[PDB]
């Protein structure tokens, strides 16, 4: 094979990001043995050095002449960063006076968190590496292919980052999943403007088989990380939910933390004086043990007790507790009164192996082809499809044709709920974030206030001119009942001020606060880097920062809206909204599932403001009010305390994760 | 070096059907020059004897060895031969010892008919020859694929097959959307038993230019037949149109008849004794000439007269029409007293090629990459899609990036209408077609006479023991509103009789017959192409046959049910349901658009009874009860009078083409 298709690719340029390794490394050589002169970049420069040494080795063998000038590198080459990703645009054209094809390959894990227990600075992480990066190369490199009459950029995407019209949960990995949703989204919703001379299509093989999946250099293979991941998080929620649960019946929060303090086990369930939520707890730990391991004897390591507080900070129960109200959070992990040694594992290895083969033998089990396929499978697969000329807009699945099944797919909405779910609404607080889009938070407000009864409406906007809009279109004795606060720092402080003054929310309703941009690729004034960057601080991770803070409230619905388009509007807007709404349902699906394993058990739910055929958006007054009041009646529907669908599986699951367009 | 792509197929052996021409031509060309082994069936031996010739010469010219042997044909191999079929894969056998790749090729337009024109025997040939061929040769190919460890079947498609989880219209080509819907159904729902071994997918491109989209030696481009083919339908629905518009005014059909046989715009035009309907309709006609042909003097052509008529006997209007309904069916092209003169065209040129301009410009303007792409650039697709190991199940889109937008995706009910709308069906008519799912039945015509008050449900079954088993589920004052109709030869005759008796239904539900098998692939019992053309026939040649009848009638709404799978069942039947589900909704589609050109403006939605994933489906009795239930909410949600368009465009939109899981 390797040595016989030196006529595919002949003299298309590559440039390749993350380039040293995997699929990325094993693209690199099969694109050279077509016939390609390729620019491998990444961030470690040994393992690049290595990767394009055997490469060269084998031009020669297969009798290629000038092998050394085929095949060139750049090291430290950090997708997170854009100055670094130039340099790279800068050296393919140094070194072969073209681009023929991006390959959008470098990836990261990113944070391997629950939402709620995640940080922003390891989303924005994720999400510049992951996502952003792409466009930045596509952005410098677009215009090179579009003045040339051709080009090709394919986006290496996952399985698990889903597929057209059908989003998939991935727990513990939210960032990643947006990223790699993103990556294909924008395959989606942008390839019609790269067109007529740029192909752009993604692929999305799920687990591949290699040396980072397996695990090489005294390294654990990516399911028994997972299972370690799955074993810590299984035991954080588990003493959260204690706590919660004690707190709930009116245990003191400063009580529960004295007791786990103490982090003992065998004295925890023996003693009388400790809450029965605490007894059970340590009960239930005793049993977990090997002999080896310490979560047997210990409830809390530093680090998940760190976690702990975190998430009773988070839910505003520590308001009124005199001790941590005011303890800094420098010295979350430092309240134990004793912590598991050193010598010895806290988690129990067999459990550990236990948890990694129902990941593995989970997704083995969903090929069709019986078996992963390997990093040189996917890449021949690559290397094959960037041969034709035909596609554009699509993802290619070289993933040994895995199918997970599920029903999380883009629903357009037209039905409702019984006055009596929204009588529950009566005397309750509901948050509305939002800022631009007036016509939509005045009604929905109008709707808690005047159909549900809410007794306030907590409006979160971006400055007091947002709040004086909305409050301009209600009724004086309905607008009695909206309150504002208007961000000072940043959301989630929005949050903790509005829990602070006026209370649990029953609902929250997160909208953008900026508009979509009118532009893209044209030449007079494309989308920048920069640009695109911050539609995704303000369309993606504005939600996850509202989310973060929702899912730890008891009782509480969260809704997370897409974009809108203005009526009439003809831009690449309405290809934003709809690449929004992809990336969004990823972490719409992931959340929903995360959430059913806390405590908190808060439902989310997704509605979109953009259709998916442009000429069926709203096109007169009419239409628009018409819109207006689909979706205040989408918010209530998904907003208001969720039925007793508890009798009924298929009821149940329609209100958890689903992405509703009005 | 320059075009060595040898490793990419080297030995591997195609068998490839309609290999003479067109993609299937270039398809075998490309696969012998990456160094695979070729049989090419076509109907023409001369045809294959030159493609045969040309591909040997190429190989030669590239330095191969042994060339004769590399590249075989069989004539006399037509895919409506299922014989001749067999006979391929023997052939390919006899030469090269064993099948690697089975590329489903050779197809046919089919009828070019609306569903309400278009013969039973035209419908079973396009999807005998399409649709059925397909699973002929997978049903004789796969074991021996399965045997050896590896194989590839490939099914060409077509982009107007529509897409996962979004179906599209093809007015005028039902059969044909039909057959392309099904050969992508058989990968998204078969692929899984196909594997380990054997990748199965399909391609579906678009317009491709070659010979056959061009038109050669005087034979029309198939955008110019469509043209010709838009103003035939056009002028027969304006006729119908006018004359079923008098009938509602209550002129007599027989008087309507008696004017439009005399033929004549210009004397229709001023006679104040015809109908103002058939003297808008003469002046119109009047207006459309161009100095050469005939259709601005004649209405009609003896074939457009036909099509009326018999349109006009299958709506039950003759059945108080003396002379008409005793007229023999072989004279319904005859009661014209003048027809267009042999030696003029009845369409013009001009208008022939404007249409077809609408045709070929609206496409072209949809394509991401801007050019059709060629035969040869969908067969190098192809060839590159073969060689890789990773795909299964999936459509691969060598389109140059068609993007048909539309909103037709499978939908999961939880959706509602006004009291007031279903009480529209108080005193109407409902028909029940069905057999074998009683509870659904019984719980529909329950809903309909007890919720809706409907004073008839005729419920047409295939036996008497199929009515009585209906009825005992039903209490005693609900089931004095049962009408039993037991089909004695054909449903359209059972229909045609329920009319007479009855009157004009305003909801009409069509099911199938008969259970699914509970089989496939399997080794001990397959499904055998015999019983795979039976399934075709009970679920989705008997909604067609229904439809074609139900698309006639004045304020009728027409709904189509998908297959059940009994509770607790594991076998293929649950893949067979999904392969319908999305196999029907392409005539969903296509009827919907259709119907709205006609004067009769029957919606058409579908329900189905099996969801996506299987764990969904009904797992106890409780669960079951709750399906049924649904089942009957989701009949009468699309069942009863509808919403006007006029209302709203977005609600018009939902209710017309949907296709719902219960
Ligand atoms: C498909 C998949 C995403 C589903 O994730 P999931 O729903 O969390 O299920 P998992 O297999 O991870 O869950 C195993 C167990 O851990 C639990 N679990 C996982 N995350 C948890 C959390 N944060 N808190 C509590 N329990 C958790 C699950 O509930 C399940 O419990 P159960 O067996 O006791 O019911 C997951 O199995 C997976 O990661 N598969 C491998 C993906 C892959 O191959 N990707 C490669 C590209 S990056
Ligand atoms: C895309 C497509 C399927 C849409 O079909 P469509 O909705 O019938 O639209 P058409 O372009 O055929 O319609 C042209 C006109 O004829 C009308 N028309 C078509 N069939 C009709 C019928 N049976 N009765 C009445 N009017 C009809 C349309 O409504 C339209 O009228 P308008 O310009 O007044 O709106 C069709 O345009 C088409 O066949 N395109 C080419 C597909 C192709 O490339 N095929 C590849 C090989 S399979």
């Amino acid at each position: 094979f390797s040595e016989n298709i030196t006529g595919l690719h002949l003299g298309k340029v590559a440039l390749i990001t993350g380039g040293s390794a995997g699929i990325g490394g094993q693209v690199a050589r099969l694109l050279a043995l077509a016939g390609g002169k390729v620019m491998m970049v990444a961030r470690r420069e040994s393992e690049l050095a290595v990767a394009r040494a055997r490469i060269v080795s084998e031009l020669e063998d297969i009798g290629f002449a000038g092998v050394e000038r085929r095949v060139q590198t750049l090291a430290n080459v950090d997708v997170s960063n854009f100055e670094s990703l130039k340099g790279a645009v800068d050296a393919t054209l140094k070194a072969f006076g073209r681009i023929d094809y991006l390959i959008n390959n470098a990836g990261v894990a990113g944070a391997e968190d629950m939402v709620v227990d995640m940080g922003v600075d390891a989303w924005d992480y994720t999400l510049d590496a992951n996502l952003v990066s792409n466009y930045f190369l596509m952005h410098h490199v677009a215009p090179l292919m579009k003045a040339q009459g051709s080009g090709y950029i394919l986006n290496v995407s996952s399985y698990f980052g889903g597929e057209k019209y059908l989003a998939v949960a991935y727990p513990n990995r939210a960032d990643y999943a947006v990223s790699k949703a993103g990556q294909r989204a924008m395959v989606e919703s942008m390839a019609r403007y790269l067109g007529p001379e740029v192909q752009f299509n993604a692929i999305a093989p799920g687990p591949v088989d290699g040396d980072r999946l397996s695990g090489t250099g005294g390294k654990p293979g990516l399911f028994e990380r997972r299972g370690k991941l799955i074993l810590e998080n299984k035991r954080l929620n588990a003493v959260h939910a204690a706590a919660i649960k004690a707190i709930r019946r009116g245990v003191r929060v400063e009580a529960v933390l004295a007791r786990l303090a103490r982090n003992d086990t065998v004295k925890m369930s023996h003693d009388t004086n400790n809450p029965r939520e605490l007894r059970e707890l340590a009960l239930a730990c005793a049993r977990e043990g090997d002999g080896t391991c310490t979560w047997d004897q210990y409830l809390l390591t530093p680090q998940i007790a760190a976690a702990l507080v975190s998430r009773l900070r988070q839910a505003g129960l520590f308001l009124d507790a005199p001790e941590w109200s005011e303890r800094p959070v420098t010295e979350d992990g430092d309240w134990l009164l004793r912590v598991p040694p050193e010598d010895a594992p806290f988690l129990p290895a067999d459990k550990i192996a236990a948890e990694a083969k129902k990941v593995g033998g989970g997704v083995l089990s969903k090929l069709y082809l019986g078996k992963m396929p390997t990093e040189h499978d996917v890449a021949q697969a690559t290397v094959f499809f960037l041969a034709d000329r035909a596609v554009s807009g699509e993802t290619f699945m070289p993933s040994g044709g895995l199918s997970v099944e599920r029903s999380t797919t883009e629903r357009e909405l037209f039905g409702s709920p019984k006055q009596e779910r929204l009588d529950q609404m009566r005397g309750k607080t509901v948050w509305i974030i939002g800022e631009h889009l007036v016509d939509y938070l005045a009604e929905t407000a109008r709707a808690f206030i005047e159909d549900c009864h809410a007794a306030n409406v907590v409006l979160i906007t971006r400055t007091a001119e947002g709040f004086d809009a909305v409050e301009a279109q209600l009724d004086e004795d309905v607008a009695q009942s909206l309150t504002s606060l208007v961000v000072s720092s940043d959301i989630e402080a929005a949050m903790d001020e509005a829990l602070s003054q006026w209370g649990r929310p029953t609902t929250i309703l997160s909208t953008p606060f900026t508009a979509l941009p009118g532009k893209l690729f044209e030449a007079q004034d494309p989308l920048t880097p920069d640009e695109f960057r911050e539609v995704v601080a303000d369309n993606l991770t504005h939600h996850f920062r509202v989310s973060r803070r929702a899912s730890l409230y008891d009782d509480c619905q969260l809704v997370l809206t897409s974009p809108d388009v203005a009526m009439g509007d003809k831009s690449p807007a309405f290809a934003l909204a709809n690449f929004i709404k992809t990336t969004l349902h990823a972490f719409t699906a992931t959340l929903a599932v995360e959430n059913e394993r806390l405590v908190h058990d808060v439902p989310v739910n997704q509605i979109n403001l953009t259709r998916r055929v442009q000429s069926e958006e709203p096109r007169d007054l009419d239409e628009h009010l018409e819109e207006v009041r689909r979706f205040a009646r989408a918010v209530l529907l998904v907003g208001a305390p969720l039925p007793d669908a508890e009798d009924s599986r298929y009821r149940a699951r329609i209100y958890r994760g689903m992405s509703m367009t009005v």
